[PDB]
């Protein structure tokens, strides 16, 4: 609970990280419940750690600050903007601290384009969208879900109604934290349109942490693209990509930047970003990662988590667990395990009756059948005899997928 | 100004991480103009790179998330906590991304204490400070300032008088970017009493991004304690303590914290924080440098930086360089060179016609000289013959400290 810090050592010090480094190893293997890529392989570059880098100021304007990975960082943006089709002389972003810093640069953009915008996102929003809100103080309408958490936009329309005066800032997720939901870009667009709203009076954020950056590799879904009118994209470079320290790009149109950013005398630089001093190993973290991998590369691996949640979604289903699947997803919604030492022991997220697993690349389908064996030995101890029955999962994932003493029936 | 991603090798790669270490030793060697310590010994911890850490919520309460650095971050607030003095279980805090995310996370504390509060701050406050002011909407009034930085609290008092009716947030900067000044906290308290604010209708933050982690190792100067009705105080880990990555420490009162702190279910821990993921390799590294050295490796250390400043300063004045150093700094402020190669060589902050070094524990005597040897040597070239003769500093740092060909003479 604490490590205390005491006056004067060095057996002591590397006594403590021998043991230390033991509970990573421990912790890294049995980690399931939360979207980071934890195969990491980034070990020529650990020597970059001698350095205090620090892209601090704009990536595209030079500091006098001479330590920094402003190439690399570029590189990294052009690469994203690409992705994206967002032309050189059309697009701005940086590579962040998170998926929170995209969000909150994101929302911040659509109120300096609208400064009297309503802001409009979906109950199952992450917890950064409604703190961005309030910090910016913006009237925030929650717009309605579906059972597998897209955006309502049947609710999305009737909420647009009754605010046709002023403009629409409206976030997005493309893959939501709990249910790894994608809401329609192409849907909420078009009720836009057919609710009066052209693209000068609506932003649109895409919160994608997750699957922003893996949707591009399949050949399906909403395509994010600005080819359409959306805002602002942000992902994070420690979920899918996988990074030491958390990390993210934020992605916008040129035009957009120009009411954030103001010149800083004593930099030589621009401020357009949520911070000031940036971290500079990052860029070359995600630099590394996208010249060795590559376009196909990153398909194959996204692939493979996807195949990979498949399957223990099945393996769920079989042994008569709740558990849901979206099609864009690799998170894995399921029964909510009842002994929590066994949530704390394979680091669960849970809402609820739901927990999930999130299949990053180091999630082998080896670890899933530990995971599943455990599972299922212990789940026989929760429900049998005078007790109670599985709780319904129904309202949350639809009973289609719920396998309690009820919906089980229906299947 | 970019490399670019190619799609698929280690040759190249390896080829490229050697010419830019070749780059960053250079630019590691002739950094002189921001407060980053460059002397960066955590070699050691490098392994750590391997792993995901994430401190993802709350320090003091655990996320599932097991990949974390929670024992080494609440060892390090809790001797933040020490050297502030506030007790264990009268204060809350985290380890941030920076010194700009510590301003932002004190002036949001302050609006939520009071929502009408006006806001107070110098014209010499860092540029995060405006931001966070724009970003939260918060109404900024701009305090004057002395020659030498300070706060003007006559100028403050006026302020105060003419918004009587509102409580007071007020942020106060412990060694401003520029020249390093040092706001006079205690006059500031005495001048917000004898105006008939008491305690409970004003709010301090305190912005110590480098100096606020100095002074307490001074016998002297406006002592920052929480016996004292301050609300929070940020420093930033990479400027004094050093960091290869951006860090920080903010710390307020427990009491102040609740207004902030939300439940996250999916995480089981509680968001106060302003980023969701968290740095967790940083934690270790600041712990590692506290234990290392304590209070008398970083007194030692402070001690020396004051003492190279006023070095750098004399040889300056007895060069006829106009240059000013303030009682409580490491920052010497003095004519900014004309020649603009000059200042990108050696990394120099420049506002006006200031430029300014920053002794930081990497600045040696040895590199002062080598600084001043070119610096006297070019500057011969550049106010002579028929030419203008130097800029007059008096306006920015006093005539007292200006060598012009007027002011000179008065000395
Ligand atoms: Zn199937
Ligand atoms: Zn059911
Ligand atoms: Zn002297
Ligand atoms: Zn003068």
């Amino acid at each position: 609970t604490s490590l205390t810090i005491t006056e004067p050592m060095e057996a002591f010090m590397a006594g403590v990280l021998v043991r230390y480094r033991k509970t990573l190893i421990e912790k890294t293997k049995y980690h399931l419940g939360y979207p980071f890529n934890l195969d990491l392989d980034y070990g020529p570059l650990a020597e970059l750690q001698h350095f205090a880098i620090n892209n601090l100021g704009d990536p595209f304007i030079e500091s006098n600050y001479g330590v920094h990975s402003r190439q690399f960082e570029v590189g990294v943006l052009d690469w994203f903007a690409r992705l994206w089709e967002i032309e050189q002389k059309e697009y701005w972003g940086y590579i962040t601290n998170g998926g929170t810093e995209g969000n909150l640069h994101g929302i911040l953009i659509g109120r300096e384009v609208f400064p009297d915008g309503i802001f409009y996102t979906s109950r199952e929003s992450h917890y950064s969208i409604f703190k961005a809100a309030r910090m910016y103080r913006m009237e925030c309408v929650k717009v309605g879900t579906l059972i597998n958490g897209e955006i309502d936009c049947a609710d999305f329309k009737a909420k647009l109604l009754s605010n046709k005066d002023k403009p629409a800032i409206i976030n997005l997720n493309i893959g939501t934290t709990v249910k790894g939901a994608v809401d329609d870009i192409d849907l909420v667009i078009q009720t836009l349109e057919e609710c009066g709203f052209s693209h000068d009076r609506f932003y649109i954020h895409c919160d994608g942490a997750l699957f922003g950056f893996m949707m591009p590799f399949l050949n399906r879904g909403p395509k994010i693209t600005f080819k359409k009118p959306i805002g602002s994209v942000s992902v994070s470079g420690h979920k899918f990509m996988g990074c030491p320290t958390p990390c993210g790009v934020q992605i916008t149109r040129l035009e957009h930047i120009n009411a954030l950013s103001r010149n800083v005398e004593y930099l030589a630089s621009r401020d357009a970003t949520i911070t000031g001093s940036r971290n500079g190993h990052s860029p070359i973290i995600l630099w590394y990662a996208l010249n060795r991998k590559g376009f196909k590369g990153f398909q194959k691996e996204v692939q493979k988590c996807l195949r990979n949640a498949h399957y223990l979604k099945d393996r769920l289903r079989e042994a008569g667990i709740s558990a849901m699947l979206n099609e864009l997803s690799s998170t894995v919604v399921f029964e909510r395990p009842l002994d929590e030492e066994f949530v704390r022991r394979w680091q669960l997220a849970c809402e609820g009756n739901m927990a999930h697993v999130i299949v990053m690349p180091n999630v082998t389908i080896e670890k899933l059948d530990e995971f599943l064996n455990e599972l299922v030995q212990k789940r026989a101890n929760w429900y049998n005899d005078g007790k109670a029955g599985p709780p319904c999962l129904a309202p949350d994932i639809g009973s289609e997928n719920c396998d309690c003493d009820l919906h089980k029936l229906k299947h």
